[PDB]
Order: structure tokens, then C-alpha cells, then sequence
């Protein structure tokens, strides 16, 4: 028991996990946040580094007003032909009748390489993944969105054949399975193994009746029969379980000839006034992903120690690799290139976002729109990947109208979010706010005004996040620290709290900057501390 | 002669009038859809004609992804030193507690001319508007939007001195006028007439309370004083006037020194039980612009016939010029450019969205995203421009699976439409359906499936609107129609039904394609007609 869940803390949903003889990979979904899919790295699936975030360029994803938790949804890595292919969509609209969405292909020598242009597959439905079929056919398989009202909208995994040498999906699409009574039937994942094609999909929906089933057959095209104790993974029946949302799961065979199953997972915060039966709790780490040990018997596969996963799995027989952090606890910004733990909204970070040269040792950020935009948003940050931590920034920032702020921010999407920042006031210059969107009800909830000195070069920006709870604190000096004393609930930013029909991020801790009067009044952060606690 | 009031029908809204010699010019605000801004010109002020449509090109206008109602905004257009400024906005949110967009100014010679490429001003709050004082100065106006929690949002008409030579707005801004107790107060336009400054803006929200006032200042910085009976243009104490929402003015001195208003309404239907003291009603024609004679006593002007508006409004002594039609009852699609009087969501109509010269005289549209997309979609559209009208449009579409459907389209925004298509099924092939989106609530309300033979060449689609009810046809030949017994209530096509926080278009009917399959199955369009009556 060595492989400690989830492997992949905080926002870490839908892995695809891929083997290239003794090196093990994992694409994760990003969905708004640009770079688009991050892939981790591992030798012996204990340790895992972040090693590349392949979609960095405007022609491979333009997600510029794309909706709350569009964008990039669950990736498909593999590896054939001496190629990563890389399958991934962009989601344009998550609420109402249609998923209007598309799905593309790109490739790559290595994960952290250059990534080619995209090729445009299908846009039927998302969950899009390239079978490499040992005849040395490629499929394509995906769900199928149903938009009519009469009808489930999970219409059946749908299979078509990728011509390599005419660069598109050929022939005419097949629907090769229609799922089980628990239905929302999505993640296709199509496995050789044996004498038997195995058909691995995720159901039950994202929440807490997720699942993963599987169902085989001799024949590509079906019919696929139902695994006899289906479905292999799930949490749906255990509330208390500390792994919840169990499923959108993938395989893989070690070179050791040991079989695992990466899914993700949920671990909630819940209410002591509430049943955790009926209420099963709040995720702000959103989906992270686990790794569980399968076993074998009479062709079909089962997981080591139940469907429900287990958190401490044993690891495969391999030497242990331990990477070096590919994040500082402190980031001075002294290299020229963001940390690879950093994000933008949408669009990528360039010189009319912010700099890393204009003011060197600092991130400068100009002032671009709210954090209620889905368009230009001046904003970089970084996953919450613990129940417990700090974050603390400095700020040099002299605003001169009410409509220039800027700081620190914790955000799960456009209308969820809470922000410290240092703004301007008609009558008393230079002060310290404190904004909270909920659902898009907005509050200042300070009772009174704290004014900045003149003479404050840099203002000192802290959040302390406790589970539950989580407080922002500053100083003017970074010698005494005052705590603001509102509590925040760390629930509000999470899965499980927010409305609308997309829901799949997590929460982001960050450094912002905002000029809604049109001058892009630059913010310059000194540094950025991420500290996780006890 | 008589100006027969609303002069701009249909979603018309915002009206910026402009005098230049003895032509008159009016711009209007358009949203979401593509090309941006509206520019009708006249001679007489009775009849207009659809003149330019000046934001044509992505590098003028990125609007893909914007919010319904998000968008070109209320524009503004002047002409001074030979030739026309165009002030407009970009809206990129328009539901919570920030307002984010940008103002930019374009020019041109001509208002169907070449316009530039963008210079950006400000984005400190929409309905930008430039004044060319008699000093060779220029300055922007434009509302300030306050985001903060315990202010009014309306805080107040900002005025900055604009530097044509360094392409920027210089010094530095100052509030010069905070409003009345109507407040929301927006649209300032300014105006140097006499020995004042006066300050004309809207306050009261473009709903039912809506109203136009003005004021005035010796000085440019004001302080400004209010109008001793104001406001100047509103029906809000008026709850049967046919003329509504009356607000958002612009004023025009003629040629022969008359003076004339330019303001936005709308023509609401009513329900029977309710009361209109309640439920002022429904406009699905969105706002229109309506034009009111002014005169002018102890050097405040007045709206003659009372503030809130006239229907017939007394003519300038201008010689009539009357126009002749621009656009085509049927339109054949023989021409290679899309008709001025149609419009796409958001983007440009380019190759990729469809074509008039791949299927010679039909209009070919490869299907895109769905209805609900703020993305691509290909969809062409006209306005509602009559409360009494037939649209009629034949198509050719051959769909493979049941994510492709093409056909005719009655559409508010993204959320609000109805739709029938043909479409395919996996049982019955090649059948019509009627597909409802109500709030995004989506219904298909055929009881039993209408199924298309194979012989059929062209699906002739046609809407009928009667007011309060609209109803769609079909027929495979051109000569037996069958009404589908599905009435629709106009009313769900309004500004005054839908939600969100941008309630600012109007209806459109138009033709549709989508293949959410990834195919971008082409339907060819042979025409569409529309052709309204009288009452």
C-alpha cells in the first residue's frame, strides 16, 4: 500500500492514463484554464510530476468568452506509431438542450514537445478517445449528445474509424452500446485484452452517482455484454466513503504486468447539520484523480478491495522515483516564463495581460475587466491542492479612480469569487476592499474602510485556509499582520455549490489586476507564496 | 405632410440624428448581430432609407462569444471637419455588478463609405457620445458605471477633453452632471445652443419608466440645471399611450430652423386579463425610433403634444423625397451580396457559415452549432418589422442523422426561438419538426412525427404572424399548404419576456442550418420572402 489517493491533489478530473514502455502519463482536463490539458509524468505511479500543458497556442484552443467550465473537457492521451496523440474538445455551450462542442487531434514526439496543429474530428458528442487497434485500424469513439425532448440525452457510445491517411474520421459512425440502467453513459475507452474487446465507460453522472462500467465483447462493433458485478468503481452506495464521484476511469498494464485504473474522485467537506446521506457534501478541490489496483477472474476485471476505492493502494513492483518540486514555495519571478503551476482565464498570458520583464523581479499585470468576464480578465493563478494552506502576495499598486483595483483573489468561476484588493476611494485615497460574488451576488461585506498610507510601497496579501474556513490577512509591512475577521466558507467555492450547467473546475488562489475605466493601470506583485500546512 | 411615428420599425432602438447640409442621418444600436450599427438616412425626416451598416469587420467588431444583448450598443454619430465620427461600444457583460465594454471611435468620408479601424477611448461606461465645441476642442461624454455594492450603478455623465491629433482622450475626466431623482441616468449628448450648454440625457431605464431630460449650463463643466418640467419625453404616467418606453433622445436643428427629437419606443401588446396599470404588455418588435417636433420657450425646449409623444408629428417644410424599396419582397438569393436588411448573430457571413455563389441563386448555409450557441451559427436573419406579415422560404436539405435540421427560425436570443426544420429520424428518414426553446426550457410539441418523402425537392417553410399569435406551414409542392395547429404566442419574442440582464433586440425571423454531428451539411435556401400587411 504505497500509491497514496488522490495522486493528482486538487483540480485533477477525467485522467487518461497512457504507458510508453516504462514511463506512465496521465491528461487531465482543464476546461477555461489556458494552457488547455495537463499531462503528469511517472515512473512507478506513486510520484507524479507535472510535465507539460500541451495546448498553448490560440490555433490549437480559442476559448475567448467560452462559458464557465467549457472549454477543455475530459483529454485522451496515447501513444502509437513513435506519436503522443493527444484527443481533446472545446466546449462553446454547457446549459440547455444542446452541448455544442468539437473535438480535435493533435500529436506530438514528446509530452512537453511542440504540439502540431488540430485536426477537427467530429462534433456529436464529448469524451472523445483514439483507439489504436492491433489490426493497425484507428477508431474514434465518443458520446452521443441527444437534444430531443422525448429522449435521454446520452444517446450511446458512438464508433467510427480515423483515417490516418486522409487526416478524418471515414465510413459512417456506428453506436456500438447504449450503457446500463444507470445511464448517463460517457468516458468511452476501447481496451484489447485477450480474446476480447472491453468497453470502459463512465456513468451516473459527475456527481455522486458516478460510476465506471465495463462490458466486453470478441467483436469491435458489439454487441458488448455488461461485467456480471457492474459497475467496477463507484461510491455511490458508501456516503461516508472519504472517496467520492468515483469513475470516468481508465486502464493501463504496467511493464511489470500489473493492471491499474486511474479515475477520479471527490473528497467533500460536509455539513454537521445535514445527513451526509442526502447531502453528500462540498467538493473546492474539485475532481482529483486516483489510482486503484485491478485484479482478474473469469475475463473480467474487478478492483482491489472493492468499487470503492481504497486510499492507500499497493504500488506496482517498480523502483521508486521521487521528482524534485517543479513549483517554488516562493516565486520571486525571477525566471522569464510563469511557473508552470500558473494559469490565465481563456486566453493565453501575453504583454497585453501582463509581464514578466517590465518590472523586473516582479509579475506586472495590467488592469484589464472584472472578474465577472469571460473575455480579457488580467488574472494568474494557481490550483488549491490542500484543505489546508497560505497564499500571500505584495502588491505595488496606486490606483487613481474607484474603477482600478487590485489583488488577491480566490475563484471558482465568473460569478464565484472573493477578492482583497487595493483600490481607490473619492474621499479617502488609496484602501484595502474586500469583494464577494456569489452566484453573482455581489457584496463589499467590510464595515469600515481600511485606508493605505501614502508611504506604503507594497501591501502585504494573505489568505489562511483552514477546510471549512478560510480568513484573508495584510500588513503593511510584512512584519505585523492584521486578519481580516470575516469567514469565508470554503464550500462556496466549490463543485457542489455553484449553480448553472457547468461545474467541473475547483478553486484557484491568484494575483489579479482589474481597470474598468480603460487606462490599464499596471499592478506590480513582488512575489507569490503557495504553502500548504498541517 | 405629417412624420407617421414610429419611423424606424422593428428593432430600431437608440437613435443617434445627425445633420449634415440637407441630409439627415440616424444611427442605431444592433447587439449582437453582424455588420454593427445601423445608419438610415433622409431628407424630409418622414421617410428614411437603410443606408450603411459600418462595423463590417472583425478588426471594428469581435463579437463572437458575447452575451445576448451584450454588443454594439447605443451608438453615437456626428460629422464635423468633413467628415462622419461614429462613437460606439462593445459590451462584454451585462448581468451582475460590473458593466465591462470599451468605447471606440471609427470615422468616414461617407456613411456607406470606408470606415476606420478602431481608435479605443475609454470603458468607463456605455453610450459614449463626441461633442465638437464651436472651440475646434472635442470632448467624449459618456455615462460612469459604479460596480460597488452600496452605490447606485449610475453614477453620473463624465466628460473629457478628446485630442484628435494624439488619437487619445487627454487631461483628465470630470462628472459634470449627476442626474434627478429618476436617476439611471445615461445617454448624454450635448449640445451648444444660444448662450447654453445643454445636457440631454436618458434616466429611468429603458422599461416602462423611461424618460428623456435635459439641462443646462453656461459652462461646459457645468453645473448644469435642470429643466423646470422634467422630463422632457416620457409616457411613464401614460399607461395606454400607444407610444411606451419613450426615452433616449437626440435632438436635430433643421436646414430651416426647426427643431426635431429623435427618441427610442416601443409598442406593446396587452393582455386581456390583466391591467395595463400592471402589465404595461409585451413588444415584440423590441424598440423602435419615433421623432417629436420641439419648440422652444424661455430657452428650454418642450415636446409639442405633451411628453409623451405624438404618432402624427407635424412634417419640417422640406420638400417630400419618398424611397423606394431595399429590399426584395422575394429574394431570389441571384445576387452574390446578402441583402442590407439581412444579419448573422455576432460574426461575419463568410464562407465558412455559407455561400451565395456555390448553389447559384439559392443561399447555401453549412450547419453549424445549434440555436442556444453564442459561438457559430449560421443563421440569416431579418427583422419583425410589422406586427401583420408572412415569411416564406423553400429548402433543400438532406440530413443523415438526427443531429443535423434546417429551416425557418422566429428567434429572440439564444434562449427564446421556435424552429421547423427538417430533420432526420432513424426510423422514419427525412422528417419536419417543430423544435421551442422558452427561456431555455425546450419542447417539441408535434404530437405525431411529419414525415417527407424522398420525392421531395424542396420543404417550403412559412411563418404567419397576426399580433398576438404567429403560426407555421408547410408544403412539398408550392401549392397545398398544411398549417401546423400549434399557435404561438409574439409575445415570447419580446424584450418583456425573456430573461437575463440584456433585454435590448427584438424579434428576427430568418433561415437556419446546424449539423452538431461535425458534417457541416449544407441547406440550400431557394428564397425568402417577406411581405407584411396592413393590419
Amino acid at each position: 500500500m504505497k500509491i497514496t489517493n488522490p495522486v493528482l491533489k486538487g483540480f485533477n478530473p477525467d485522467p487518461s492514463i497512457c504507458r510508453v514502455g516504462e514511463d506512465y502519463y496521465m491528461a487531465v482536463s482543464t476546461f477555461e484554464w489556458f494552457p488547455g490539458v495537463q499531462i503528469y509524468h511517472s515512473k512507478d505511479l506513486v510520484h507524479w510530476r507535472l510535465a507539460a500543458r500541451p495546448l498553448q497556442k490560440t490555433s490549437q484552443l480559442d476559448m475567448k468568452g467560452n462559458p464557465d467550465s467549457g472549454g477543455v473537457w475530459a483529454p485522451c492521451l496515447s501513444y502509437a506509431d513513435g506519436q503522443f496523440w493527444l484527443i481533446y474538445s472545446d466546449i462553446k455551450v454547457v446549459d440547455g438542450p444542446f452541448k455544442d462542442g468539437h473535438n480535435y487531434l493533435v500529436t506530438a514526439s514528446e509530452v512537453d514537445g511542440d504540439w502540431s496543429e488540430p485536426i477537427l474530428l467530429n462534433s456529436s458528442g464529448f469524451d472523445p478517445s483514439l483507439f489504436h487497434d492491433h489490426s493497425g485500424k484507428k477508431y474514434v469513439l465518443n458520446m452521443l449528445w441527444d437534444h430531443r425532448e422525448k429522449h435521454h440525452s446520452f444517446a450511446g457510445i458512438a464508433l467510427q474509424e480515423y483515417s490516418v491517411a486522409e487526416k478524418k474520421l471515414i465510413g459512417q459512425r456506428k453506436v456500438i452500446f447504449k450503457g446500463t440502467p444507470i445511464k448517463l453513459t460517457e468516458a468511452p475507452h476501447l481496451y484489447h485484452i485477450g480474446d476480447y474487446y472491453y468497453l470502459l465507460t463512465a456513468e451516473g453522472g459527475t456527481r455522486y452517482e458516478h460510476a465506471a462500467t465495463i462490458a466486453r465483447s470478441s467483436h469491435i462493433e458489439g454487441p458488448y455484454e455488461v461485467h456480471p458485478d457492474n459497475p467496477i468503481v463507484s461510491a455511490f452506495h458508501v456516503p461516508e466513503h472519504p472517496l467520492q464521484k468515483c469513475g470516468h476511469a481508465s486502464i493501463v498494464q504496467t511493464h511489470t504486468n500489473e493492471w491499474y485504473l486511474a479515475h477520479l474522485t471527490g473528497r467533500p467537506i460536509q455539513s454537521s447539520k445535514e445527513s451526509i446521506f442526502q447531502q453528500r457534501g462540498w467538493c473546492p478541490l474539485g475532481r482529483e484523480t486516483a489510482i486503484q489496483k485491478l485484479e482478474w477472474k473469469d475475463g473480467w476485471p474487478y478492483v482491489v478491495g472493492g468499487k470503492e476505492g481504497t486510499l492507500e493502494v499497493e504500488a506496482p513492483k517498480i523502483e521508486e522515483k521521487v521528482f524534485a518540486p517543479t513549483y517554488h514555495t516562493v516565486d520571486e519571478f525571477k525566471e522569464s516564463t510563469l511557473n508552470r503551476h500558473f494559469q490565465t482565464l481563456r486566453i493565453p498570458f501575453t504583454d497585453q495581460i501582463g509581464s514578466l520583464t517590465e518590472k523586473p523581479q516582479h509579475l506586472r499585470l495590467f488592469g484589464r475587466e472584472s472578474l465577472t468576464s469571460k473575455f480579457t480578465q488580467a488574472f494568474v493563478a494557481r490550483r488549491w491542492q490542500s484543505f489546508y494552506f497560505e497564499a500571500e502576495t505584495a502588491v505595488s499598486f496606486f490606483p487613481e479612480n474607484f474603477q482600478q483595483a487590485a489583488g488577491l483573489v480566490n475563484y471558482y468561476n465568473t460569478e464565484n469569487w472573493t477578492a482583497l484588493q487595493v483600490t481607490y476611494d473619492e474621499e479617502l485615497g488609496r484602501t484595502l476592499e474586500l469583494s464577494v460574488c456569489q452566484n453573482l451576488a455581489f457584496s463589499q461585506p467590510l464595515t469600515h474602510k481600511i485606508i493605505i498610507p501614502d508611504e506604503v510601497t507594497y501591501v502585504y496579501l494573505k489568505v489562511t485556509v483552514r477546510k471549512e474556513t478560510y480568513k484573508y490577512s495584510y500588513s503593511f509591512d510584512q512584519k505585523e499582520w492584521k486578519e481580516i475577521d470575516v469567514p469565508f466558507e470554503s464550500i462556496h467555492l466549490s463543485d457542489d455549490f455553484i449553480r448553472g450547467g457547468g461545474f467541473f473546475t475547483g478553486a484557484f488562489v491568484g494575483m489579479q489586476c482589474q481597470d474598468t475605466s480603460g487606462e490599464r493601470l499596471p499592478a506590480d506583485f513582488h512575489y507569490f507564496r503557495y504553502e500548504e500546512t498541517d
